[PDB]
This record gives C-alpha cells, structure tokens and sequence, in this order.
C-alpha cells in the first residue's frame, strides 16, 4: 500500500541514522587507532542498521532490488517492478531529517566534550568534497555492498543467519568510506545543524570554527554528494538487476 | 497474578543493575582507551541484563510494549497497556534498590583501587546535569533500542536467535548513553550511597572528596533525571506503538 | 543418584573450574598498557571455558544446578534426603581443584612468561583473603547467582551453539566483576600458595617481588577467610534463586 | 552455457576483488600495531570475498575442485572437468580489471590520507618479489587453504554454518600472505594504476615517488608472481583432489 | 583400512601444522602486547587445525583417542590397540616434515623482516628446555584438551557447534603454552631448519646469530620433549580412557 511503504520507509530512513550514530559513536575517540581498524569497528557497528531494517522489513531506497526480481522469477513486468522509488526515497529522509532533529535536541553533540560532534563535522565535512565521479563511483560501490548484504540475508533462516551474515558486506562498504544517499541523509545534515548551531563552548571544546567546514549547507549537500551518490546507487542496484536478469533467462 | 508481576518486575530490576554492574566492571580504567572502544565494550556487556530479563521472562518497565500490542492483534486501549506500568515500574525499583544494596555490602567501590566505585560516581554525576529536555530525548532514544531489541527477539529460533540478535542494540544505546529511567534506578543511587557512605581511604585512594559531587542527592537525582527519563522512555514506547498502528491498521 | 559417578563428576567439575581458572590467568597475564575492565572481560570471557565444560560434559559443578534440581521432582524430594548429596559433590569439587593443582605445579607454568604466570596466580590469590566476612559472603551470593542464572538460562538451549555461548556473559561479568566462587577458589588460592612457598628463587628475582608482598597466602587463611563465608554466600546464591522460582511459580 | 559461466566467473573476479579492498581498508595505518595482529585482521575481512562467491554461486579458479568430484560422486571427467579452467580464468580476470577501474574512477585511491594507495604500492609490490619457487609454493599454500575451505563450506546446512566456518581457512593464508593468483589479479594491477596515473599531490603526501616501487609493471606481475602463483595454485588443488580422492575413495 | 588410516594420519599432519603456522602468523611482532592477549588469540588461531581434523576427517595422533577406546568399547585390548597408534604417529609425522618443507621453500622465515621466522625459531627454542617432569606434565594438559574439546564435538548438531565448540578449549591448551606432541613435530624441526639454513641476511635484519639456539638439534628436539610430550599426550588419551572407561562402566 502507498502509505505505508511511506511509513516503512520513514521507517528506514531511522533505521540508518542509528546505523551513523553507532558508527559515529564507536569512531569517537580514536585518533590514536589504524584508521583500517577504527572504521572497522565503526562499520560492524552500522550494520544493526541493515540488521534492523531486514530483520524487521523496512523498506529502503532500491536496497531490496534483488529480493524483488527472485519474488517474480525474473518474470514481472517492470512498471509493477519498480513502482514506488521515489515515494520510498521521499520517506526515507523524512525519516532521516526527523532523526536528526531529535538528535539534536538531544544535546548529544557534546558528548566527549565535543568530540562527537567533531566526528560528526568531519565526517560530513569529508563526504561533501567528492568530485562528481569519484561520488557517483562511491554510490556504485556502496549499493552493490548493501544489495548484496540485503540478498545474501534471504537465504538466512535463523535470526543468527541474517543477521552475521551482512556484517561482513556492510562494515565494508562503511570502513571504505563509499557513499550511500540515505545515511548520508543523516549524516551531512547533521554536520549542517551541528555547524551552523553549535554553541562556543563546542567550538572551544574541540578547537576549532565553523570556517573549517564551510562545505556543510544545504546546496552543497545536494548538489555535492546527494545527488551523484543516490544516482550511483541506482546504478549499483540496476546493475545487480542487469546480472540478475541474465543468469535467469539463461 | 498481580504480585507474580511484581516480583517478575524485581526480577528484571536486578537484571538490569546486573548489566550495569558489567558495565562499570569493563569500562573501568579506560580513561586511557579511546572513548568508542570503552563503551562499545561496556555497552555489549551491558546487553547481559536485557538477555537475562527477555530469556528468563524478567518483565522490565515497558521493554515488552511491542510484543503485547502485536499479540493483542493491535486492538488494545492504553489504559490495557498501561495498568501494570506503575506495578511493574516500582517492582523494578525494588529489584534495582535491592541490588544497590547487597552490591554495597559485598563492598564492591574498592574494586581497583576505588577506581570502580569512582566510575560509579562519575557516571551518575553526570546524569543528573542534564537539561531536561536533553534527558526525555535520551530517554525516548533509550526507549527506542530496548523495544526493538526486544522485538527482533519475539521471533527468534534458536535461542542463540532471540539473545544475540538483541546485544548489538543493546550495546548501541548503551555506547551512546542514551538514559533508561530503570537503569538510572541503579547507576545514581549506587553512586548516592557511595556519595553518602564511603570509607575516608576510599577518597584517600580516588583523590577526592563528597563535595565534588554536590548533585547526587536523591531529589536530584529524580527532578534532575528519573522523571524527564522516565517521560521519554514511555514517549519512545509510544511512538514505535503508532508505527505499528500504521501498519497494523493499513 | 549413584555415590562413586556423582563424586567423579563432581571431580571432573573441580578440574573444570580449575582449568577456567588457569585460561582466566593466562589470559590475564602481563596487562600494562590494559586498562582493568577489559583485561577482566577478556580473562572472564576466556574463564566461561570451564563452565561450558562442565554443563556439556555433565560434570556436576556445587549448587550450578539448584534450580533444575528442586524443580525437576517438584520439590517431591526431602530436606536431608537432598543435604547428604551436596557436601558429597563439593568434596568431589575440591578433590579434583587440588588435584588439578599439583598438575600445574609439577607442570611449571608459574614459570611461565618469565613468573609473571605464577605472580599472576599470587597476586589474584591475595586479593581474596582481604574480604570481611559480609563482604566475601555477599560475593559469594553474587557469584552463584550468575552462575546458576547461566546455567539455567543454559537449558533452554537449542544448539551446542545455543547452550554454551549463552553462559559466556553471566560468567565473564561475574568473574570479571571479582565476585567469589568457592570451588574456583580451591583451585586458585591454593595455586597461589604454592607458587608462594616453593617458586624458585630464580622466579622471585625475575618477577621482582617476594613472600612477604604475600604474607597472607596460608591455607588457615583462605580457609577462614575466604572459603567459608563465600561458600555461605554462595548456598545463599542458591536458597535466592530457589526461593523466588518456587513462588514466581506458585503464584498460578 | 560458456557465457553464464563466464559471467560468473567474472563475479567471482568482482567478490576477490572487494575482498582485497576490504582487507587494504582494514589494514590501512598500522605500524604502531603488531604485524601477525593486522595481518590477521585484515585476513577476517579478507574472507568477505569467498564469503560472496560461495554463498552467490559464482566461479573462482579452482575453489570448488573437491566440490566438483565428491558431488558427482567420483564419475566425473578429468578433460571435460578441467577444459573450463581457461574460460573462469579468463572471467576472473575481467571481474579484475573491471573493478580496478572502478576502483581508480572512486578516487579510492587517496582515502585514508593517501595510506589506501599507499597500501596497495606496498603489497602490489611486494608480490613481484619473489623467486619462481617462493612464488610456486606460496601459490600451493593460499589454493590449498581456499579448497580446503570450500570443501568444509560445502558441507554445512545454515547460513551461519556454511559462511564462518570459512573465516579461519580464509583469514589464515590471507594474514600469511599466501599467493593466490585471482587476488593478485586486482591488487597488482591496481597498484599500477596508482602509481602511474597517481596525481603529484599523492606521491606528495604520502611521501613517496613511481621510483620507489620500480618493480610494479605488468611484464614483472604476469611473470614474477602471476605464472608461478597460478602452477602453485594448481598444484595446491591437484594435490587436494589427489589426497581428497583416496580419502573419500577408500 | 590401514593405508587410509596412514593418509588421514598424514592429513591431521597437515592440518595441525597449518595450525602452528596461523599461531605464528598471528604473534608474529607481538613484543609490546599483553602476554596473555596475544597467546590467547594466537589460541583462537591455531583451533583451525583440530577443527580441520574433525570436520574433514582427518586422524590426529591421540586426539580421537576417546573414541580408538570406546569404539572397540573398552573391548579394546592392549595389542588390539597399540596396533595403530604407531601408524597414526607415523602419519602425522609424515605429514608436518612435508608442511616443512614447504614452509621452508615457500620463503617465509624472512616475513616481517625474518621477525616471523625468529617468531618459529624461539618457540623452537623453548620446547626443548623442559624438564621430564614438566614436558611430561604438559604433553598430558595438552592433549587432554584436545580430548576434551573433540569430545564435546561429538555432541554438536551444526557445524557451528561442532568448531566453536572447540574453540575455547583449543585456544585455551595453546595460549596456555601445554606439549602437543604432533604440534611440536613441525615448530622445532620448523626452528631447526631455519636456525641451520637461515640466511645472513635473516640473522642480521632480527638481530641474532644460530649460536643462540644450538640448543635446537635433532637428539635435543627428541629426546627434551618429543618422548616426553608424547608420553603426556597418552596419559591424556588413555587418562581420559581410563576415568570415561569406569564412568559410564559403573552406573
């Protein structure tokens, strides 16, 4: 039903700003560590997003695309196929932006003396300088781990077998830093609000000024990394698609 | 049985300080670890009391919220709901109380060379300074990851399945010290009691002193956060339960 | 029950918590740059490793099992005709602790890591003789009350997968978070003693320490210090659990 | 069909090749870390690439040689087994190259701070290292470890079952650093990238120049590393089927 | 069938010397680490071997020996059982010289600036300074974890349980550092060749000379532990024999 696959996907949309807020607070503090390992640690901890969203069906922007084509044998017809993306995808950040405004209200920036919120600006921050290409590349990337992740899920039967069987695909994708529209939905907003918000005592905290990060608005979020990641994205799953459709009608 | 909820409301009072107990125990002395580590790690401990409380049956204040309007098919009224809430809540409570105290007298705050009981002291500190608004948004993110842990429990095989599946929420919520109101019912009275009733040496060892912790009286510690904690905590059940109207009713 | 397979499985447990006790110290041995919780979890996490062995080879481990065993007959089953059976166990228990004692004496693992093995052991051992009586008895409590909730949420288990990895947490946090044990006792102050009275001169001088750091490492201590009143605690960790399942259950 | 095959073979190509991402990603920044530590860690990640190729049903060079007798049950055909060898080969290769590229147009190459290109000169390197017999024998260790590896997958039920059970064999000659020719495909190749098409800015900020790894070049790779790896590999699978053949023979 | 017995023998030869060298390749610059952390997962490593012996069914020296005493049920006389052990030994030995010798033409003493290869050669070195007390005492922890951890696997369902299982108990056997007779049968003859083939190159990039481990020969590996690490590992077989035997024999 249209509403509530607008609903499910608010629901996603949710799901992955936990996802970032895992990530964001396992990283938080780690100077020091392997960057490898850090962003390890940080992508295992993402994956109780995908975990989440599967386990408990919530649909996610072209992340079930595979799932999809084996529910018709690869003999559905494409309108009925591919339907509702945009109406999901409109979900999906209503869902991330009302995360992050309770994130915010939670005050939660401040945690570590300031130093969540500057993992937060910097990881914003690094997304938002992606050439159109090298971002389009990081879409690509980014939803061939998460399909996959999402596809190699249904054959798992127990709770145990869904769940650390995409760990793996998604700390990937994560630990690699390669772009996905919908956390990123989160993520580069919430640099936003923190940038262009947060008190002195912050910016005092973590040494540091707004003028750093001049990157994060609206417009260059966008323009920037929205819009050449989420096509990338399309373009990994219409290519799992693409695959797909030939080892079936072979 | 009313009363048999009661001492199952206990029950799940002590298997939460049981949780908070391994917390303060891995996380002690990581002043040196780099803050996610500490905590992912305290966190994924911690998950040993939501394990104990869902496969032992331990009712938890509002843990269950899901399952019980899932079961009721969604035709139930909030009042249905909400009968043995405060029954539940104060038989936590008691649960909580009790194990303040035996933990007390097995006289566990000079563990490390007061180090333990320390982490205890700044832990609880620092959950009574919190905005008011700030802790029903902790406590409404709280809230949120308890519910779904539970929730991707209901339906597990294994009992591997309905356990584990619920760590990694658990250790998520924990690792960004979100603000469970029946937890808090153990973290700050035991600092309170250490506060209140610690041995001179203990301070001799910690290098410090009562004063230092001038906002752990008990009035405190429900204005300051028990009662915005214990709001958003039943906000957060609430908003997962519209949700599952929304998709229970389309 | 049958005298002699009660007592070897009771044996077999004391050897099992013996083990987990020397995984706990190798585990733990040389922790510097190693903040205290973590080196605990890691140790206790490795220390789980006796229990497993105990609930699936079905060694019988003193009171592990309280709540399954009133419960099973459905307290049909006598006050002294149920006595009789546990201070046999827990002979058995230390029988096989101070056994598996010997054995890693004779093995000469306090050497091991250049003493920092053995002073682990010393060192672990000390800490447990500095409890008052309440204190040591509360661990006591403590301690059987993990131990007997990892048990019992152990039988629920599906798997091997589902009857072990479940107890992992129960006993890590409860040994990580220092709580006695009686029968882990009887492995790991002992061992302490020994390593105390008979190391080499060659391991004082290596691992830069002396008798006198451990002048409570004596057998009338751990005895009347620790032994009794966690053992006590521990019966308590048992009547606790006991208790409050008959009457969750009897409030049908 | 020679071209479902082939398409599968250059999935098995793609899943390699994401895995030696994951394990440059995961092992990027580690010299303050003991070397046997990182090098198994990055070995766990590593295995995410046989984990989807085994899990997806694609096709790596040899992986499946105990497979492909035990399951016909022994009345299977040396030629018309071994004909296809040059076909999934092939494909393997293609997967390769075409992920090298994807890889290079990401700007991946840079992430990290310059230390992920930097990682893949090192290693890519460091392959074209060795004597034809060190070359040989490291190929037997790593293919004997992948069959080996198959073969337990190949004989467990759930998903869980079928995947960890490979982490070890897997991690194990990945944190050894065994020589499999399929990985070497990307990793080799996409240190060359780097290194000739590697914008100055790089070689400025890591600290390094082309001249520093001379030896990187395909005529070093194809001889140096990719012929001896490749006899190695199969050697290391004929010696699996011989063995494997008397074992479940007699 | 005897030959078959040889070849899974050699197998588990095999296998576990693909376990010793994960454990190497794991604590190989592990010198500023936590001791027991860095043996402890060096522990979880090297359980690769005796889960490849279980699953794939391979016949590691003793190892199985529970089931060599129950299967002929006790039933299982003097004669009738010394009669295959032999074999067994002779596999599994077999098999980790031939793991040597690739290892050795493989190059690989010299990885991470011959600190892996130094890695082999001080365990080597270690082994072969025991007394026979203790290298008994060891040989006996050793495979009687083993035992128990192959043991517990008889009663898993999944895979999974089947090597989890085991892992504890394996990790455990070897971060505690216990004799594993067939263990020992690659890492010091492993010590060995290296400390007698090593290159110039090697002993000047770690910092050492062969003349700090002439304790490592042939007699030395032997007749220091190889005998009594053997005799533990079959009083940890027919220990394990004996008490089971009378266990599930009286009641």
């Amino acid at each position: 039903h249209p509403l509530k696959t607008f609903y499910l996907a608010i629901t996603a949309g949710v799901f992955i700003s936990i996802a970032f807020v895992f990530y964001i607070t396992a990283t938080t503090g780690t100077g020091t560590m392997p960057f490898g390992m850090a962003k390890l640690v940080g992508g295992i901890c993402f994956s109780l997003g995908l975990i989440l969203c599967v386990v408990c069906g919530a649909d996610l922007f072209t992340s079930t695309v595979l799932i999809v084509v084996a529910k018709a044998s690869g003999r559905i017809t494409w309108g009925q196929l591919a339907k509702n993306w945009l109406n999901v995808y409109f979900g999906n950040l209503v869902g991330a932006l009302l995360f992050v405004l309770l994130m915010w209200l939670s005050g939660e920036y401040m945690t570590a003396n300031g130093q969540w919120g500057l993992n937060v600006l910097q990881t914003a921050d690094h997304k938002v300088h992606h050439t159109f290409i090298e971002a389009v590349c990081l879409g690509i990337l980014a939803n061939l781990m998460v399909c996959l992740a999402v596809w190699m899920s249904y054959s798992g039967r127990s709770l145990m077998d869904k769940a650390f069987i995409m760990v793996l695909p998604v700390a990937m994708f994560v630990a690699s830093g390669f772009e996905h529209s919908i956390a990123n939905m989160f993520m580069i907003p919430m640099g936003i609000v923190i940038r262009d918000f947060a008190s002195p005592e912050f910016w005092t905290a973590v040494g540091s000024a707004p003028e750093n990060f001049s990157h994060l608005t609206v417009m260059n979020f966008i323009t920037d990394n929205l819009i050449p990641v989420t096509i990338g994205n399309i373009i990994g799953g219409g290519l799992l698609v693409g695959l797909t459709y030939w080892v079936i009608y072979l």
